[PDB]
């Protein structure tokens, strides 16, 4: 008679969502699917409780005031969030997103040319509006990728996002840059997608923040002197290292694409300057077929108390009040 429950935890999207069944979790909370009654569409709901860590709230804040301004079809968007009609009662937070069956980081555990073509060419034509919008994603990786059966990505997952030190599970992705930011972040990590959409693993994997470096440099092998000089410590740390070489590409891809290869080429350049820039990349002869035609200080909370935070959360999630 009350509100329905999902694994014995309470899923409180009032009567307009219905016919809740788990799919996942989420950062922070649990994730269901459910109908939309009034659209009449089966969507997602990602259940939040961020208030105790100023950190989640932070993260929660940023995602949701990023996604609300966003409107792109390779870009999950936020239908609906339903929360407590008082900040007091406000323990919960449900983000109401479009249904995706799968993410990438499952899917390349069950890859083709012609598809992976697509989807980097979707997540390209994402990031390009991202890039546009000056915002860094700082996070790209294939389970921020969602999927649906008819071949359609979608970029989600803001929670790190900067407008133009923080741990993270299988920080792989980050760019080298990273171990000493600029819109080079993603352009990295994007290589390493595609990288990874080819081989169906990440050849890029370290045990820590060290190991990781070792993962890389057996790849690009060492950089020139000229990259040493482009943080005292670190190039010191670079400049301790046993030498090593880089590895031509369809050694390690023997069955990839050669113009991805090239492509691939000039997206995982170590240097963050010499790194091909996202709307170059989508010009490239591999995504051919497809070759069709501001925050600034907003978003600045990077240190506020949880509890302000929680204010304007409300604030945030205020139109789409009142609720069903």
């Amino acid at each position: 008679a009350g509100p329905e429950m999902v694994r014995g935890q309470v899923f409180d999207v009032g009567p307009r969502y219905t016919n809740l069944s788990y799919i996942g979790e989420g950062a922070y909370g649990m994730v269901c699917s459910a109908y939309d009654n009034l659209n009449k569409v089966r969507v997602a709901i990602k259940k939040i409780s961020p208030f105790e860590h100023q950190t989640y709230c932070q993260r929660t804040l940023r995602e949701i005031k990023i996604l609300l301004r966003f409107r792109h079809e390779n870009i999950i968007g936020i239908n609906d969030i339903i929360r407590a009609p008082t900040i007091e009662q406000m323990k919960d937070v449900y983000i109401v997103q479009d249904l995706m069956e799968t993410d990438l980081y499952k899917l390349l555990k069950t890859l083709s040319n012609d598809h992976i073509c697509y989807f980097l060419y979707q997540i390209l034509r994402g990031l390009k509006y991202i890039h546009s919008a000056n915002v860094l994603h700082r996070d790209l990786k294939p389970s921020n990728l969602l999927l649906n059966t008819t071949c359609d990505l979608k970029i989600c997952d803001f929670g790190l996002a900067r407008v133009a030190t923080e741990y993270v599970a299988t920080r792989w992705y980050r760019a080298p840059e990273i171990m000493l930011y600029t819109k080079s972040i993603d352009i990295w990590s994007v290589g390493c997608i595609l990288a990874e959409m080819l081989s169906n693993r990440p050849i890029f994997p370290g045990k820590h923040y060290l190991d990781q470096l070792n993962h890389i440099l057996g790849i690009l092998g060492s950089p020139s002197q000229e990259d040493l000089n482009c943080n005292l410590k670190a190039r010191n740390y670079l400049l301790s290292l046993p030498h090593k070489n880089k590895v031509p590409w369809n050694r390690l891809f023997p069955n990839a694409d050669s113009k991805a290869l090239d492509l691939l080429d000039k997206m995982l350049t170590f240097n963050p300057h010499k790194r091909i820039e996202v709307e170059q990349a989508l010009a490239h002869p591999y995504l051919e077929q497809y070759y069709d035609p501001p925050f600034k200080f907003d978003m600045e909370l990077d240190d506020l108390p949880k509890e302000k935070l929680k204010e304007l959360i409300f604030e945030e999630t205020a139109r789409f009040q009142p609720g069903y």
